[PDB]
């Protein structure tokens, strides 16, 4: 991929490592939150953002959840790419 297909993965932990409650439920729920109005004006943007929080969120999640940062999901997760 290569592409904003990384951003979005920092949409998801930005907003998990950073949430407030820990949800990962209201945390997926934040990235679609920017990623729609964010990039409202994106191709199929919106569309694969909602396709992101369910998708790429319940691994992304996965790595904070052992203990990885946000720059390390982007990357062994071979989702940054």
């Amino acid at each position: 991929r290569s592409a904003l297909s990384c951003q979005m993965c920092e949409l998801v932990v930005k907003k998990y490592e950073g949430s407030a409650d820990k949800d990962a439920n209201v945390i997926k729920k934040d990235f679609d939150a920017e990623c729609k109005k964010l990039f409202h004006t994106i191709p199929f943007g919106t569309r694969e953002c909602d396709h992101y929080v369910n998708s790429k969120v319940d691994p992304i999640i996965h790595e904070l959840e052992g203990g990885t940062a946000p720059k390390d999901v982007c990357t062994k997760l071979n989702e940054c790419p």
